[PDB]
């Protein structure tokens, strides 16, 4: 198969960053689920298939908003920071 995830994760989040904000940048596209946390300043949507989920981050990615910089890249492995070699 492919190598990624339909999941994503977005860094630097506005002040008014609302749940309208990402469905609306994301209306293009099947979102079946939806989560917005503005506590830590980020938000986690998941897709539908992986097609939809590359779009979006890579537009979504090296992107500004309000003249700053935005860090958008797939979703880890279940969040688990994990320290160790990557392969051989």
């Amino acid at each position: 198969g492919s190598s990624g995830s339909s999941g994503i994760l977005i860094r630097g989040l506005p002040g008014d960053v609302t749940n309208q904000e990402v469905h609306d940048l994301l209306s293009d596209y099947e979102l079946k689920y939806c989560f917005v946390d503005k506590y830590k300043g980020t938000a986690f949507v998941t897709l539908l298939n992986g097609e939809q989920a590359e779009a979006a981050i890579n537009t979504f990615h090296q992107s500004r908003l309000r003249e700053r910089e935005l860090s958008v890249q797939l979703q880890p492995t279940d969040a688990l920071l994990c320290s160790g070699p990557s392969s051989g």
